[PDB]
């Protein structure tokens, strides 16, 4: 192959021979595994000598090492490691793992490694069921082609296909440009240049970067440990392997001790004209000569021109200079070493620091150091080194491929130097590195739940029984009542004090919450909370004192939680950004109703209006939830006309969209159905007799409970989203202006091609027109095809409305029809920015909330 | 910035402020991380206005939708993760993995997500401590400006460095290729014609590809539940994202219901002249139009030229075939909807494998099938699909970027393809992409053991009282004797063959055995115990023999094994490519030595001579050790002063080498001085006296013992590497053949500067000068500075050669000089390569180990 | 705090350590459902979040006192 | 099958599995060596491989015939 249109045809008889092998299964690629790994460590000693014979450098037992360390460790650390098909299996999830192949890889082997790099990267080629096409050197052609057919007969005559492993047999410069653009991925070696042209090709490239190594040592360490560890890395295979040590750091401590150590054990330390002659013949014009790579210090020395003991094994000159123009502070891949002399830790660090970032940056360093008793030098250098590797008390050559002098590190040549030398590997590049994982993913639900406050307590009269338990079962010194003006001046809170004072609790009472709670209330109650210091919180009324005492709560348990983040809009309330502080350190929470539509004993709800704004705020977390909720019906026997209508529509409507939420389930839709059916039953009998009829009032009181229950754990839907502006623009009563929207909303959901849907995966398919056919045939109503049902759903709310006295539409309340179509554009945008908006089980446009708003308007 | 002057200095500052940025803590980055978080959350309403308003595509509540998802769910994602310092550590070994900043990254926005990706890559930047480059699109710059601006104020607000994050003004070819090539790593999501020129850029990029999405429809599936998600994930944002459905293959049996359903919920579909218009409108000029993206299927209606009722949502047509040439095979990012008929699964198998291929190639496809029944169908879907991800009963545009319908699916809004889209990620692109891992490593030291058969019997007189425990604690009924010619001819096994005669055990012998035994007599032996059927094996004689009755054993238990796969070289015994099969089930081993010095009735070795070469392998594994090991006086007294001289000698070297290995344990050492004071003590009183005096012959055979266990836990030197070939060359015995070698490699080990070392984690330097001396110490020369006492345990060796009759060199047994140099080549060679050379101290090199072996030929 | 709905076991007991900050677990189960390995999904996941956990499986049908 | 040198207790107990194949493992330890967590590497690695494991603590010094 020698010719672009011959390496054409055999990149298409790769890829053909890799889409048969692509498929084999497990014990097949074994088998290949297993014959290429005895094919490849058989032949050890003659790949060895055939590649120092033809390269002229290097010594043949060190290629020996190498070449059985490539096909013996590289077998022993994959040979039963699961590739074939699913890896991982997680049954309680849909997820799958499938790891397949890669395809066709582009191999580009250097000169100092030729035999040991084409076994090891056409052993894991092999293993991963891929096709390799190899790009040897010009200058070490036959041995990388002689490793690579010992390798390929032997994995065909194991059972494998024929092409699986192709090379080049003359390498240019246009056929590697052209093979790695044509190839899936291209895994290269060879330090610069031609990683660059790799990644600069439009395909993926893990590459292989090289420089300096710097050794520190310091005065902490064995002597001769590090001094003949560094010897041995640095003569192993005549230094052309990378990350050998460049250079030495040693401290003023032990130089002296050092340098006997160095010379004791064959070494040479250059004067000042050797220096600047070794100087002079490594470095031609700014680049490394080719002549002094893999030869012996004898041979160097010898073409420097003077003459050193045939015995000597490394070279050493004395420098200070650690700058780009020393000549000695750059990458040789030769016997010659570099020594430096430092005051401190400090200095060693600095300099070590500049010889990486100037020349090998980020490939490796090493430390020798005493790890029992210095650990922060050890932590200072393995923060300030930017090396993938941090080798300390260990030969670098042979701690770069590390699987002898330290275990559960990859044993593999192909170095990556992560970003900072370049590529994007920042590992050992292994079997993992030719894999590509597909995952599975199978339709999986959110999970619900049914949280509710303890202790709710549930008859008539119970108020003394139930509060006689904070004193014989509790222990409490301290209560805090916060009730509204109203409900204060007509001694409402009398048998609650009277109960208190016969138990012997010392008890505050805060009444000035105004209708539409505000900050500025909630900030005095929580000042009130802070000088007072009381143990547990009482709050008696209706929407406003529960709203408002849970703010005050708040305020009082955590005095630094700004409202503006907790009145933030989430998708998930268990994946919302910010998450409420626990509570319940200080004080807890009784509740006390003394109307029935709001439902506030019970859930997890609270609402406030801005002073300043002027909008309200709707907040929801568990934390609010209030412990001990108490529902009694003669604390709410002597309501107005008015306000029983519309805490009953309130009532109604939370049970309805409870209902026909998407995170509707069995507990919530069972409460719903029964919270229905007890305020169609009873309301006109509580609404026209009034504490005239006690039963009524009761059956009442349980239906509001039930109902905040169901829409506590199943939110609400769109009619509450726009209600609570339409409120809030034109002060009306909640439940009014629910009444002017529901039957609208029931129409708007009941729809079988929505424009949008409620993206939730419990949500399939629209059902809500069933749901209300549903609840229209346990009220008690007649019809067919699910559509009458909800059409006489409608109009039975129509006559409850009109029995309660509530008008039909918007304008019969008095409200401009000219300020109304101003404040509308700005009604829908509040509307359809709000949390309530999320669940609804159609999902609104803001068109279509602006046409709700007209309809509701103009009947 | 619209200048390279600008770019470069931005460029800079970027840069500085990263270098300052990339040394923070944990805490100070998660508070970063939670103020971008919620100040990117609390303004998507804006944020997905200004984007409608530029782009001029798209809907509203699907951009809001998509801004929350990309505000929350990352932060609800990564919350928790930890990237700052020690990720994994494992104390046990020297592992230390460190998570380190990337760089400067430069990201590149489409126009089909201008605010959602750059807000969560610049989340995602920010969390792992990284800088980025912000390249908008020409079309949708000011939406992503804006992103970057509430992301970068809300940043440097939390306490995070000012030149965090960089834009590009006005966007250009120039500038962009410019900003592509000086950061550190690129993340492209641009789409085609971009990606190519980040990864042809030189620089490590993360690119993305897109394309066709097909979905499978079958017969065993809920065909309300497959359509209505089809219907939701491609009317989600116009179907303008990626990842959603661009056909749909329907099986032949539910192909009327299907359409049915997509007819009910509001789709429309085309007849052949409204398929020709659409087709004909979509693509011009082989390029996909730009004016059809993210706008309505009535506005696409509009501009084929007909018209639709305004409520339909997907215009399908159906199509048959599916090569390029047809039009609706072609990716659309528009809800025009393309749909297929299959007969069987295999035809929609085949279909949709062509659509993934040349459209979408490892992007993502769909299936709706039941899962619980047709358990078949899925897993070959999952074969036979190559996309990253393979989504079953899931919309496929909210599961491409799945945290919402699956879990333990990342979250990301850039998704990688693989080497099958031409990048390399294949996975959702998370947190653990944007990290260097570095990874520090302690030196170790090797796990070393301590391995002994079990019962070994050692006093006078033990043979009949020890094999009285076959049918005592056994069932044994049948014995195979594997013994020598020359000890059966004398009858050397009576005393065993009355013994089992007496009990009940019936018994064959093999005396086919010839010193050097051949590979055809362990055959014969293994095919007469086949025939035999025995149950124990009962090796008596030299070592000779019961080398060759293991290697009879093993091929007896064992018929398959490959002679030439057990004899193969190893760099560490317990990473074997080759596996010795478990041996204890068929035979029972016994081994009765009648030679003192050999001792391998305790040590795992068996080396044998080839049958056609003559070449004798060492094969060694610790399956071969003989259990019961019984040593009897008695029988050893009749061995003439020839074979008792060369087992003294052999005994004296296997101690040696033991004590001075380089694997040699404390354990060992003990045992190994033990048997080298023995064997100085009373070898020359065995040898003179002969079998008059059995105090020496018996110490001699507890020494030989002794140092066979000293030397099985501890492998040999060089001395027996040499040894083997110069006996199997030139037919000398084993034990003088070890005492002409044993002073040159005495001298050779001994130096404190050698060529080369060991290579083993705890010889970490040259020791063996002071091992010789502590053994010199030990018999007691009392010389002085540790080289005077080597130079005395030499001498004292040679005088005990002199006093057994050994001579002084090779020369002196008849050895030819000119045959000797033609075979010194080869044979070098040969003691090269072989197993004992691996545990020396000092790895000698060829010329080394001729120039020694030389010197001992000639003195 | 009841849970309910497929697939909510191991994401209702990250609440042990994400949320609460428990260290030590003391499983009780039958013999029947511990040799057959149902509480291998509880453990596993008591495993990945970092708590240690003991089981306790000698209980038996309609149990007595010397068990408790 | 002895074992010398530091960090071998992971690798010795490799043989458990890829040569043996053992499945249940029972430690039996020291309630002061079970309280500090002695037996951590042990169960992290027996945790490693499929192996079920069951510890016993419940041994004094001078240990009695009642706990045996
Ligand atoms: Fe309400
Ligand atoms: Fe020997």
């Amino acid at each position: 192959i020698d010719n672009v249109e011959k390496l054409e045809k055999a990149l298409k008889r790769l890829r053909e021979a890799q889409s048969v092998y692509a498929t084999y299964t497990q014990e097949q690629v074994d088998k290949i595994f297993f014959e290429a790994a005895m094919a490849a460590n058989k032949m050890r000693i003659p790949l060895a000598k055939m590649a120092v014979e033809e390269t002229g450098m290097g010594v043949v037992e060190d290629k020996v090492i190498k070449n059985h360390y490539a096909s013996e460790y590289i077998y022993n650390a994959y040979k039963n490691t699961k590739t074939c098909g699913v890896i991982e299996e997680d049954p309680a999830f849909g997820i799958k793992k499938i790891a397949e192949p890669l395809g066709v890889i582009a191999a580009v082997i250097p000169t100092t490694n030729p035999t040991s790099t084409a076994i090891f990267k056409t052993l894991i080629a092999l293993k991963t069921r891929n096709a390799i096409i190899i790009s040897p050197h010009p200058r070490a052609k036959n041995s990388t082609i002689e490793a690579a057919k010992i390798v390929l007969e032997a994995a065909v005559k194991a059972g494998a296909p024929e092409g699986i492993i192709g090379w080049i047999d003359v390498p240019s410069l246009e056929l590697t440009n052209l093979v790695m653009r044509e190839a899936d991925v291209i895994l290269a070696t060879g330090g610069p240049g031609l990683v660059k042209a790799a990644y600069s090709s439009g395909k993926p490239a893990i590459g292989v970067g090289a420089g300096n190594t710097p050794a520190i040592i310091d005065d902490s360490a064995d002597i001769v440990l590090a001094v003949n560890s560094i010897i041995h890395s640095k003569t192993f295979d005549n230094g052309m392997i990378c990350a050998s040590e460049q250079s030495v750091i040693v401290l003023d401590g032990v130089y002296k001790e050092v340098k006997k150590e160095f010379e004791k054990r064959g070494c040479y330390f250059l004067n000042e004209d050797e220096t600047e002659k070794v100087r002079k013949t490594i470095i031609i014009n700014g680049a490394l000569n080719a002549k002094i790579v893999g030869q012996k210090a004898h041979t160097i020395a010898n073409l420097a021109g003077f003459e050193v003991p045939e015995t000597t094994k490394i070279l050493i000159g004395e420098v200070t200079s650690v700058d780009i123009s020393e000549e000695f502070a750059h990458e040789k891949l030769c016997p010659v070493l570099a020594m430096y002399r430092a005051k401190d830790f400090d200095d060693a660090l600095d300099k070590a620091e500049r010889l990486v970032a100037d020349g090998g940056f980020g490939h490796t360093s090493s430390l020798y150091i005493d790890t029992v008793t210095q650990k922060e030098k050890l932590q200072k250098f393995s923060e300030r080194m930017k090396t993938c590797r941090i080798l300390v008390n260990t030969p670098s050559s042979q701690g770069g491929i590390g699987d002898l002098y330290n275990f559960k590190l990859a044993p593999s040549l192909t170095l990556g130097c992560g970003s900072w030398g370049g590529n994007s590997v920042s590992d050992n590049v292994g079997v993992k590195h030719l894999l590509n994982i597909k995952t599975v993913a199978e339709r999986r639900e959110n999970m619900l739940w049914f949280r509710t406050p303890e202790k709710i307590y549930i008859k008539r009269g119970c108020l003394p029984v139930a509060l006689d338990e904070l004193k014989n079962v509790m222990g409490k010194k301290k209560a805090f009542i916060v009730t509204d003006n109203f409900l204060y001046n007509n001694g409402y809170t009398k048998p609650i004090t009277d109960k208190l004072d016969e138990m012997g609790i010392v008890h505050k009472t805060f009444f000035d919450v105004s209708p539409d709670p505000s900050l500025a209330s909630a900030k005095a109650g929580a000042a009130e909370m802070l000088a007072f210091q009381p143990d547990t919180i009482i709050a008696v009324g209706g929407g406003s004192a529960m709203d408002a005492a849970k703010i005050m709560w708040v305020m009082y348990e955590h005095p630094e939680v700004d409202f503006m983040d907790m009145a933030m809009r989430f998708m998930d309330i268990r994946k919302r950004v910010y998450t409420f502080p626990k509570m319940g350190q200080k004080a807890y929470f009784i509740a006390i109703p003394t109307s029935a539509g709001t439902g506030s004993e019970v859930t997890p709800f609270a609402v406030i209006t801005d002073e300043k704004t002027g909008i309200k705020y709707p907040l929801a977390d568990y934390e609010l939830l209030p412990d001990m909720a108490i529902v009694d019906a003669d604390m709410m026997m002597n309501a107005p006309k008015g306000l029983t209508a519309a805490s009953g529509i309130d009532a109604l409507t939370h049970a309805l969209e409870a209902y026909v939420s998407m995170l509707a389930t069995d507990y919530t839709d069972s409460l719903a159905l029964r919270a229905i059916k007890m305020i169609f039953e009873y309301l006109p009998r509580a609404y026209e007799n009034g504490a005239s009829d006690p039963v009524a009032r009761e059956k009442m009181a349980n239906a509001a409970t039930i109902a905040g229950m169901a829409f506590a754990n199943a939110f609400l839907g769109v009619c509450h989203s726009m209600a609570h502006k339409l409120g809030a623009f034109y002060h009306l009563p909640h439940g009014v202006a629910n009444a002017l929207m529901i039957n609208e909303v029931i129409r708007f959901n009941s729809s079988e091609a929505p424009t949008k849907m409620g993206t939730f995966p419990q949500y399939d398919h629209p059902r809500t027109l069933e749901r209300y056919a549903e609840i229209a045939d346990y009220i008690g109503l007649k019809g067919k095809n699910n559509e009458e049902k909800v059409e006489n759903l409608i109009k039975a709310i129509d006559e409850l409305k009109e029995k309660v006295g509530i008008r039909k539409t918007i304008k019969d309340y008095d409200i401009d029809e000219k300020e109304f179509l101003d404040r509308l554009d700005e009604m829908v945008e509040q509307a359809f920015d709000d949390q309530c908006t999320g669940t609804n089980p159609r999902y609104p446009l803001m068109n279509e909330i602006r046409q709700m708003y007209l309809n509701a308007y103009y009947g």
